[PDB]
């Protein structure tokens, strides 16, 4: 078992209806047709069994052991929550032909400022579903615990990744109640980096209580 | 003489007509009316002839010594340039009209944003003077050479104050051709913080040919 507040290092792959809808393995993500070039592959670090993961997945996380591998069947209010029959609605075909749009089955439109999927048209109704796409669906996850982080040096390498991706090579260096980030040279043009930091200080005090203040470095070279 | 691209910091007095116009004198900008409060006043420090203040200020400059004060008069060609004839224009009244404006001799005005003086009202014509409005005039300046700023340290600290006025007071420290810039508590939520460091960095590797790397530092606290 994997204790509450534990960060954890998990692989998985996401499943609904045979079909694999998410996962950590970029291999497998470029067979199966879902690569999506700015997402960060490879295992993914979380704080177990504090809701950064589909509530199902926690559940199943928290009763895990590290190199554990399993297989978990998730009911729809365990992963993306049941279907809300208030979100799927009728909308007269004249809102689809004064817009100049042909309304077919799988498009996705938007109304008001909403997005919604074209589930079906009858007469002079199409039928569109505003509830997330994998609402009211049974998911299957293969998951790994790859590793429990209990050093100060890697918490904090993964606290920055988990915050900002891209991040995944910044240079810690623990000095006695200070933590020192040495960020890559691209860091600095990284959108909203400055709300990132705070927020990737605040977790690092809040998880190294023995820190008192975490100082990020930006280097500018000769390029 | 002060060579180009020298720092120097300057204190200044511009004149038009004989009445004040720009300075770096806090209560001379306020007694005489001219003052604003998302101004930094006092000395600023400029490179020495490269186009930081009107042409015939920093001419000046290259010529002076640290210390030296004196009184420079400028000509329009060297100032806020010189009238353009052209840029003086009929406008059929219809367009004051449709914009809900009151032409009135005298009183500047706005024709889509760009500003103008209504020199004349003639015949349904409106005859406005789209001049910069100190165009074709001298200027007299007072400018003294405050001091030239020398060391590798100040010249960082100044360039740092250059593109953000309130980071008056950084921790520099300078080691095997690494400049690093220990920043104050209120640094990283600066609007636009990210581009002035990207510019303080480049102005810096300019500067200290030296220097190899610019390194920033933010420190966030245990809610202190």
């Amino acid at each position: 078992m994997v204790e509450k507040g534990k960060m954890v290092k998990i692989s998985y792959d996401g499943y609904v209806d045979g079909k694999l809808f998410d996962t950590t393995n970029e291999e497998l993500a470029k067979k199966e047709g879902i690569y999506n070039p700015a997402m960060i592959y490879g295992p993914v670090a979380i704080f177990a069994g504090e809701g950064q993961v589909l509530p199902g997945l926690d559940e199943a996380i928290l009763e895990m052991d590290v190199g554990e591998e399993r297989e978990v069947v998730l009911p729809p209010e365990k992963a993306f929550g049941k279907r809300d029959p208030s979100k799927i609605k009728l909308i007269p075909l004249s809102e689809f032909t004064k817009r100049g749009i042909k309304p077919i089955k799988g498009l996705t439109i938007t109304i008001d400022g909403i997005p919604g999927k074209i589930v079906s048209i009858n007469s002079g109704r199409v039928l569109v579903d505003f509830n997330h796409e994998l609402a009211g669906k049974e998911v299957k996850y293969r998951i790994k615990i790859e590793e429990v982080v209990d050093d100060k040096k890697n918490i904090v390498k993964e606290i920055v990744k988990m915050y900002v991706p891209r991040l995944s090579d910044v240079k810690v260096t623990i000095r006695n109640g200070t933590v020192k980030i040495e960020l890559p040279e691209f860091a600095p043009f990284i959108p909203n980096i400055q709300t990132a930091k705070m927020a990737i200080a605040n977790e690092i005090l809040k998880r190294l209580e023995d820190a008192e203040k975490v100082s990020f470095v930006e280097t500018f070279e000769r390029k």
